[PDB]
């Protein structure tokens, strides 16, 4: 797809932006960046989800690494860590660590 | 300070381990995840939640580096980065495109 404003196309599909049909030179941070917020327009978008959505690769990563350390402490902590009693999951919400208390 | 559940004593200052006093050895990702579960007790934490306490360095980073974008966005786009039409924020909720519309 293509988006216009003011003097400027940007072209979703193939990344070309042009300054009245002459091509600016984006770099590919500027493009995701840019592509996130004129896709959701007039929504405003915080740094987390910008990060989300235009670092995805890297933000994933980062996430798939929690569940491994909460994966490997569930191992060593848990005398079952099918059911884990210290650290427990609340779905949709997150992890939790529930005290003896 | 020292959290106690189970046989289990952490050292939050020192990042010592114990099961039964015995030491067990702790990988950095593995303290640093405990950390914040124990820190925050029957607290949800989400994974996001936990990428920002326990990988703050690169978190930040990245929240950083969008910051660079916008900016770098308002200077190839607006009359007036200082003023911005397209790329605009609102403060409290992140960057917004605002449309010709």
């Amino acid at each position: 797809a293509v988006i216009a404003f003011g003097k400027f196309k940007l072209n979703l599909g193939t990344r070309e932006m042009f300054r009245e049909d002459e091509p600016m030179p984006l770099t590919s941070g500027e493009f995701a960046v840019l592509k996130a917020l004129v896709s959701h327009p007039r929504e405003p978008l915080s740094r987390d989800k910008l990060m989300n959505l235009a670092r995805g690769r890297e933000y994933s990563a980062m996430e798939r690494s929690i569940d491994v350390q909460i994966s490997r402490l569930r191992r060593m902590v848990e005398e079952d860590p099918a059911h884990p009693r210290y650290i427990q999951t609340v779905w949709g919400l997150g992890y939790v660590f529930v005290p003896d208390g």
